[PDB]
């Protein structure tokens, strides 16, 4: 018992009372033939009826064996369940193809007075490519699973002193909640030493009514640091800065302020970090906050040849565990059993070892976007891999219709993408053509969609990149206001609350089906080009031709009109997109001029950016933008 | 009652407590409309709720009528169930198309005090092509099925004295368990007279802690015989040798050491043997140990025209009875109602009559593979057919991803295949071209997959075959070490624990979809041939181009690379396959030279092998390799 | 209450205790959401749980409205249910497309002490093309349906005195049972006045042990008449003969001896007959005895243009009410809502009014087959239509794999088909070419399948037809033995118990998939013709090339072989079909010669057959073959 608690890797957890049935599929998967639902008295125990089966082949309770095999020193894991009643524990593993293999099974008989203990040691040898381990319970009489867990065969190396960092910006209510959920589970609280909150917002988290109660439970492990708005980069950079200077914490764990939490997720990541073969970044997955049974992604990489972040080779976005169980014979579920290798983890949950952060230094001053990838790629170049752990997750806001890469962020995508590209493009010379051809495609689509402001702000992006690193650092704060100033000009960047704020449409909308037939995309594009050569009628800038819903607003519909309203992706307003031939060819020329500049000057940008990294990632340099 | 027990063919059995629901579909098939699961107090009884239906149209409890009709003297079978409660027994049969026919039905009323007995005599006449008989129970009040069985209308001929043979090699734990499960059911124990265990391993089954307890229950019906490693052939040959010389047992039942058991399976095979029209080999099916609701195969044959073991005409591998019930209108289930005729049964469970083994003599000294087929084909030539009984099964390890025919065994497949081919090729002359063309295909695929060691050891196989029978017998022990010595050379035959033991791959893996389009297999093969003509870059033998998962590693992916790691089929390690043009054309020439030798010298091999059979299958000759 | 019982059309009936769940779908259709199965205390009552729904949109309990509208004088029907508990009766109708229409609904509250009565009058007006009426029950508290029925709004015209006729031939056990099930329901017993059993068999129904008990319940309403074997024609002719001469029964109801019964079926047919607009034949459907949820057919017609009995225009054989409910949105179920018009009903249950049988006279002396159609077609020509009532059924043996039109019956099909054709071909002259072209197709298929005996006995059929009516009558008894004498010659007509009675096949059977591709049926037929021109190898008449299963034995497989065993359609034996070119061309010539004879002499056969009808259907003439 002394040694048990210090080798626990991940617990068997159940859902809270009154949790939606969709979300319960993350925890336990019950047979539709059982007479009654299973009951979860506490988050660690479960009551099962007589003559019933429940399967723990689930996102939260199954053991992601291949990952432990690959990155940790654990030769084998031990399942321990403590149960009363008569029944059977069946242990299964999978091959990386998803094929389920029955390992061993134990019949038990237990009473509340002499509770039955069931231990099974599963060797991690057969998980080179992938595979999970899990268990089912099948009952003779009624059964209570009092506790269950996956264990290593020796204590966890090192000490567990975690600096939790949570940068906040005008989301006090959410942040106060994140601080509240850290102290929920005693086993997390115990291993938290410091909690850094860089408050970059004008509506402060200290001012909240529920804060004192939340802050009291943390004691003086909590500090709040007021600084200017420096985005993600500045937020997390501050956390690193603090944890390395003002705490002696062995781990730095980046988190977001708008996250729901499964506290065992934190403990699982810590487990892997401590058991790692070599020092490494360890991150958690994100479940979708707005569709909570859905896993966002198993892991991301940066695709060379266009230098663009993307899904890892054998992983698809948005995996609904309620519709596609871990153990189903469907093709989406079969990919989950592969071991996914990432280039970086997102900063919703990402643990960085102390003397690794010290070595890599700070993040790049990118404001938002790409800061996290850069860090992953940088650590990789120093021999510190990143592992995105399955089964260890927080719930975060996804791009569940809500977001887009056409607004002000479109600047920060492109700009930072190039910055990071110069930083890590250790490859062939002629390769940069692939990224610029990549952008030309994007830029033609934008214009075809009448998203003019986007192109403009993207042309500022390429200008700002070409001015170098010294310049990027000085516009950490100034850049955001500058994007907005540019965007005010364009009717397509000015949100209006309703389309009824404008004169009713000339034409009622018609259902125009998505062309995915080769003959039809050829013709719909020809119509697009030719119309786009005619002089735009200005009557259509005063009265929109259509009231376009977000969903229906693609290249093929917008290339025929001169003016139309398009609903913002959140569905909170509309922009009045208005075609103009003169303004478009201008933007198109400026875009062409910048793309030619890029392939001409990229060799040069690699040299000057790589050289400037000790500065850009220095604590000393970040001091002059972080402290008043 | 005196006469009942001695005419019992197969009992109605239920699952153990806490058996997975998947596996219970082997026993009883319940209506999703029943209010509650059915309960199995004992392995022979079942409790059903009021207003409920359960169907015994299942692998274990249905009667494989066509088989009994074909091979046994039974004109009709009698169902006997003993039941309490009010309900109805409905008896069904099938045609060989799967079409279900209702035969008769009996309403019963029984109490525990005056239990109701229900007998139905089903005539076996209408089962020429195939068909099963089974029964359902449908309840008015709650019902208990106290016992149920299929009976012949007269006593079983002969006496039941079974020599059970279990050859073991370094699997003490498993073997001790097999000996334990034989004495489980009293009705099996009663008919076991001897249990021979040839222990060819250096980790002895006697040394096990649980052995004394297991051996005590057998008394002195158990002997253990220490001998050198002589593979399957030597193991089972020893069992035959012992049972014919040192026991007066009427039957010899071959078993494996790594098998879970349904004891009634043993009794069913014995039943058929005793009721046989003429003396015959009777075998049991294998269920998959690692996917326990799945039946491996209904029966195997040796396909003339390539002389290669294969699925019997109307049977497909891997039949999941949980997904495809015996009585479903699906195409996979419809094949189960045909009567499958085999050429041989596997030696997991195969019963050989005493004066049949005496007549046929020993097995061929093949070490592993084909020993069993040869025996089936040999018995066939003497007028002793083999029947693979459905419903009579043990659970055994299948090729559930775990195994492959590319490693050291690839020698023993080819070699023994040819040995056996010479032995039983009573057919046309020019026919041998079909086997050699068969091998040329295989050999080109191997090389294309960079599996060089395979070809090498297969070329030893053809050399060893051509040296004749006298020579094959002397290399019974020496051959295995010799294969390994040859395999050490090739990087593709040397297993390494992880791919991270090697330098990281040059390219990340890309999803390349299986080409089954005629235009695409033509082009993907053209790329294969042409690249395979270019000089291999040696930088790719020092740093692998890919980290290939087993599943993704086929001809079309491996024919483009010069070097890559491929994960072993168990998923326990990786080999570094490395292309070389010079070494390949060498192997290809040596393979071509041997194939030309075969068709030249096969007439000659038939003559010299057939002539040498009295020697190869002699007890006297096997003495000089079995006894120190 | 006085007037209720004499206007009852059909009762709401439930299944017996322990009836299979498949068959219960004929009676009531329960929601999978109900907490418990519904219970049927008695065959007329049903107990439903609280908060549950059951739908009586079922074969047995729904009202076939369109039929009642079309053929009876009933302007409207009345549903009456007597219920306790709180709940709601919902009444629905359908359009002939299957579209369900909600009519009205009644909330009830009843107690056992003051039981609630619910009456709904549904007008039959909107059922021109088809449509059903039914009701569902939906419960608040637990509900008991004590009784339910469909009623006319006035008493039944006429008196109900039914002569039940059951011809038996060597099936004593079955016949004794039919007599037992007539006296089961008191409401059937009451309306049965006589039961005629012509016993044409040598194993007499009187000799049975269970007969005296069965005969006692009938009193002296039962007579048994010994006569020679004169087949169906002679059996039923005898029943007519008796009921018209020796009873004063108002109805004659033909039945079979191998039928399970729903007694309300008898009452429903009687109901319609009594309520008929004009005098008419009224028949019941047949449910499949061996697949009891399956309806054989909604109704049959005689297809002019080939003069061949067939499914009525919008009806398909074999409708499984368990898989396709009356009220499902599937295409098979949608045809059930059309009103099917028949040309005749089968003699399993067919009611003939007294002064209609008197007018039409006896059946034709056809021995078996077509006797029933002829009678339907004859009655039609006199203005007496036939109606096949849905919901009124007996269970009878179908052609559920068991039967075929290639054996001795093949004579009686063709012969009688032509007899009947001459009798009723009131159409165009050149039309007979269509029947003879029809036969040429059949005859070429037979020969291609090596079914030589068939063609031979069919050529006797055409000879016997051409000899005229006077001759057909004299061979009523002699013809059956004569067919057998001819069949003894041919190896394909001699059944052997197993294929193992013959030398094992030269080739093992190969799976040859059904060609339904235009290119492939063209080639598979070309192979057929050309091989069929080569001289047959006689070694293949001594050792069969294959062991062909019934299912796999079609034109495309048999046209390539010279000799093979084919399993009888019951699966009880095999015939050795053996190709011969000399014997085949002979049969083919004799067939061609007869077909030329037919179209030459059909005008002549119409004249001589039609003229001979008063004789063939005379009671006086049938006397000389029915009485010793
Ligand atoms: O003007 C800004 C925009 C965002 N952020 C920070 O950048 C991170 C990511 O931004 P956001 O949450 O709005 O985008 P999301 O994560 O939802 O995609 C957050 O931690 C914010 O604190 C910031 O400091 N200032
Ligand atoms: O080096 C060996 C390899 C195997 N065997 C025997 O050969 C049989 C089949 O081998 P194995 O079980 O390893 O293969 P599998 O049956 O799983 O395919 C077993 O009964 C072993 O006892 C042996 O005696 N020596
Ligand atoms: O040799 C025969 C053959 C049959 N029948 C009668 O013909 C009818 C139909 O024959 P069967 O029942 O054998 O054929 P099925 O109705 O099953 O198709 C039955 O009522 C039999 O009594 C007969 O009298 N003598
Ligand atoms: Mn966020
Ligand atoms: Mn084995
Ligand atoms: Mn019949």
């Amino acid at each position: 018992m002394s040694e048990l608690a210090a080798s626990l890797l991940s617990r068997v957890i159940l859902p809270r009372p009154g949790e939606p049935l969709d979300v319960r599929k993350l925890y336990l998967e019950e047979s539709t033939t059982n007479a009654r639902r299973a009951h979860a008295p506490t988050r660690t125990s479960l009551q099962i009826g007589a003559e019933s089966e429940v399967s723990f082949a689930t996102y939260f309770n199954a053991f992601p064996a291949s990952y432990w095999r690959r990155w940790t020193t654990c030769k084998s894991v031990v399942l321990r369940v403590q149960v009363t009643g008569a029944g059977r524990v069946d242990v299964y593993r999978t091959k990386a193809t998803g094929a389920r293999i029955f390992v061993e099974g134990h019949d038990f008989t237990g009473t509340e007075d002499q509770p039955a203990a069931v231990e099974t040691e599963v060797v991690l040898q057969p998980f080179e490519d992938g595979g999970w381990v899990w268990f089912d319970i099948t009952t003779d009489t009624a059964v209570t699973l009092h506790s269950g867990g996956w264990y290593a065969t020796s204590p966890a190396p090192g000490t567990a002193n975690i600096a939790v960092g949570i940068p906040t910006f005008n989301r006090p209510a959410d942040c106060v909640n994140a601080l509240r959920e850290l102290t929920a589970d005693p086993l997390v609280d115990q291993v938290i030493g410091a909690v850094i909150v860089p408050d970059q917002g004008e509506r402060k988290v200290r001012d909240h009514p529920d804060f004192p109660a939340a802050a009291a439970r943390l004691g003086s492990r909590l500090s709040i640091h007021d600084q200017p708005n420096l985005g993600g980069s500045g937020g997390y950079s501050r956390v690193m800065y603090e944890a390395l200077k003002n705490t002696d914490c062995q781990q730095i764990l980046f988190m977001d302020d708008d996250i729901r939490l499964e506290p065992d997720s934190i403990l699982r990541v810590l487990a892997m970090h401590r058991f790692a073969k070599a020092p490494m970044l360890v991150g958690g997955q994100m479940l979708n906050l707005q569709e909570p049974s859905h896993l966002h992604i198993m892991g991301e990489v940066v695709d060379r040849s266009i230098f663009m972040w993307t899904a890892a080779p054998h992983a698809e976005y948005d995996h609904d565990f309620a519709e596609y169980p871990l153990n189903d014979n469907n093709s989406r579920s079969k990919l989950l059993h592969r071991r996914i290798d990432v280039d970086y983890n997102g900063w919703w949950t990402c643990m960085i070892p102390r003397q690794v952060a010290e070595e890599l230094g700070q993040p790049l001053p990118l404001f938002i976007k790409w800061d996290d990838a850069d860090y992953g790629l940088r650590a990789a170049e120093h021999g510190y891999p990143t592992v995105t752990l399955p089964g260890a997750a927080i719930w975060h806001m996804a791009w569940s219709d809500k977001d887009d890469a056409i607004d002000w962020q479109a600047y920060f995508h492109l700009r930072n993408r190039l910055v990071v590209a110069a930083m890590h493009w250790d490859g062939p010379k002629a390769q940069v053509i692939g990224l610029v051809r990549s952008h030309l495609k994007a830029t033609l689509k934008h214009l075809a969609c009448l998203e003019y402001s986007t192109v403009a702000i993207q042309n500022k992006a390429i200008d700002d990149f070409l001015a170098g690193p010294e310049h990027i650092f000085s516009i950490l704060e100034s850049a955001l206001p500058q994007v907005h100033r540019i965007r005010k000009s364009y009717p397509d960047a000015v949100v209006l609350p309703a389309a009824s704020e404008l004169p009713p449409p000339l034409h009622k909308n018609k259902a125009m089906k998505p062309p995915v037939n080769p003959l039809v995309i050829g013709y719909r594009l020809a119509r697009g080009i030719m119309h786009n050569l005619t002089a735009a009628n200005p009557q259509h800038h005063r009265r929109p031709e259509f009231n376009v819903p977000t969903q229906d607003a693609r290249w093929f519909l917008l290339c025929t009109v001169d003016g139309a309203t398009v609903t913002t992706a959140d569905g909170c307003g509309v922009v009045y997109r208005q075609r103009d031939r003169a303004k478009m060819f201008a933007l198109l020329w400026q875009s062409l001029r910048r793309q030619r500049q890029l392939l001409k000057r990229f060799e040069e940008m690699r040299r000057i950016y790589r050289d400037a990294l000790p500065t850009l990632s220095s604590k000393q340099k970040w001091e002059t933008a972080l402290l008043p």
